[PDB]
Order: structure tokens, then sequence, then C-alpha cells
């Protein structure tokens, strides 16, 4: 049950004036498709406050990768979901190295070993039941990143992916999918809505589960045929959101490298950035 909302007071919504008419806001399944200046996070965060919710964040840290832990934390802090319950989930060879990073109220950290791509399967059958206990949505985000601005309620939906910062302007012929019908992730050149990031997916616990289930069984098909996908989770990440259409899809201001590509004039915000 959804109580209702409190008296608001903000711009009324005009319909004769689009908020961006720059860019696609909406995907052909009518799902949003999330840039800045389409939502208004106050109405958002309403609803989600009203429901209690959860968001867990997954991430790894593998051997090296730890390094990138402190940066990545700290900016989380800062940045997402601030105000919201968050549980960040991280898996990790070395669970003294994580560092010690001060959090937020309501805001938890857990560490996971693991043995000394696979983050589907530990997503998946491995953390199952304890993420249908202690969160309403999954995030799952590459660690090698920090947040520099908001990435908060606007994104939660079933399933979301993100649109890859090199391919948002592509045509689906020039999109990096695996193209060998020998794949599992085998997408051909007249199939394609967008290139989806592997570095940056999520939605319900639900949602979550199904999709890395099933990027998990078309890898282990793959790897018995001899062969693997030419971008790996990344490839059966797309192959999954063609034929499981995403309810939300987030611009390219929620994945974005300006080292390699800039601050064009479509991206109002650089939300969430890759580290050199
Ligand atoms: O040795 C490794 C390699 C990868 N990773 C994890 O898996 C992601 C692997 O992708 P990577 O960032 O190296 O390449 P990219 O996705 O940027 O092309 C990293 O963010 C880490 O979360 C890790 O922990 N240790
Ligand atoms: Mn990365």
């Amino acid at each position: 049950f959804m109580v209702s909302l409190p008296r608001m007071v903000y711009p009324q919504p005009k319909v004769l004036t689009p908020c961006r008419k720059d860019v696609l806001v909406v995907t052909p399944w009518l799902a949003p498709i999330v840039w800045e200046g389409t939502f208004n996070i106050d109405i958002l965060n309403e609803q989600f406050r009203l429901q209690n919710t959860t968001i867990g964040l997954t991430v790894f840290a593998i051997k090296k990768y730890v390094a990138f832990l402190k940066l990545f934390l700290e900016t989380a802090e800062k940045h997402f979901m601030v105000g919201h319950r968050v549980h960040y989930y991280v898996f990790t060879d070395q669970p003294a190295a994580v560092p010690r990073v001060t959090l937020g109220t309501g805001r938890q950290l857990s560490v996971l070993e693991v043995g000394a791509m696979r983050r589907m399967e530990m997503i998946s059958d491995f953390c199952e039941r304890r993420f249908l206990s202690e969160v309403d949505y999954l995030v799952c985000v590459d660690v090698d990143m920090e947040f520099r601005d908001h990435v908060g309620v606007e994104i939660l939906t079933p399933l979301f992916g993100t649109l890859h910062p090199s391919f948002y302007g592509s045509s689906r012929e020039a999109f990096t999918y695996e193209r060998r019908p020998q794949s599992q992730a085998y997408i051909p050149k007249d199939e394609g809505d967008f290139y989806y990031m592997g570095a940056f997916f999520g939605g319900s616990v639900q949602e979550v589960q199904r999709l890395t289930r099933a990027c998990h069984q078309a890898m282990m098909v793959d790897q018995a045929n001899g062969i693997e996908a030419v971008w790996h989770d990344e490839s059966h990440l797309n192959k999954y959101l063609l034929r499981h259409k995403p309810t939300k899809v987030l611009s390219p201001e929620y994945l974005w490298d300006q080292q390699l590509l800039g601050w064009p004039a479509v991206l109002r915000k650089l939300r969430f950035t890759a580290v050199p």
C-alpha cells in the first residue's frame, strides 16, 4: 500500500513545453530515459521515502582494484541515494584492504570475501536469499569510478540499463555486440535498441537476480561451447536487455569518462565517472 503524498509546491509541468528537446526522453516501449531536466527529485524522493526504500549497491574489488574503494565509497557518501537507506556490498579477495570509510546515518557496509565475468554468478545464486531480505533494489557498478553529482531514486525501477558513453550517438551496426551466431550473446546487425554499459545496471532484487541468473547460464553455455563473448559480461547484458526491455534507461550522465570524451553540450551533469 502507498500513502498519499503531502502537499507540495513546485513549478507546473507544461504539456506544450518539453523538458528536453535535444534528446530522446522515452524509449519506444515507453521506458523513461533519465536525463537532467526530466525529473523533479523532490517528488521522487517523497515517493521512495514513503516506501522506506533500501538500496543495495554491489561492487567488486579484487586484487589491485581494492585501491579504488576509498574514493568510490567517499564520493558515494556524498552523492548516492543521500537521505535513503543504503547497504553497500563490497566483494573482495582482501577484506583487510577495504578502507574504513565514515558512513552517514541509515547506511551500512558489508564485506563479502570471495575466492582468490564472475560478477554475474556471485550476484545471482550465492547472495540470493540475503539480498531479498535486506534491500528493495540492487545497483551493480564498477569500482574504478567516482560519483561527481547526484545519483538518486530517479534511477529506481524494476529493471534498468545505462547508455554506454561511447555509443549513445552510434548506429546499431556500430554497436560492439557479440556478432558470432555460435554465442548465446549473439545479436545480428539489424537488431538492437542501445548499447548498454556493463558498469552500471540494476533494478528490483527479483529482476536483478533474474538478469544475473540468465547471464550466468548463457556464459556457462558459451564456455562449454568453447566461446567467450567479445565484451564478456557486457555482451550478455546487452543480449538480456534486448530480449527483456528495461523499465528505465539511464543517460550517459550516469556513466561518463571525461578524459576520453570531454563534456558535450548534451550532458548537463557528469554524475558517475571513470577514474583514470
Ligand atoms: O582485477 C580485477 C579486474 C576487474 N575487477 C572488477 O570488475 C570491473 C572490471 O572491469 P574494468 O573496470 O577493469 O574494465 P572496464 O569495465 O572499465 O572496461 C572493475 O570495476 C572491478 O569492479 C576487479 O575487481 N579486479
Ligand atoms: Mn570499469
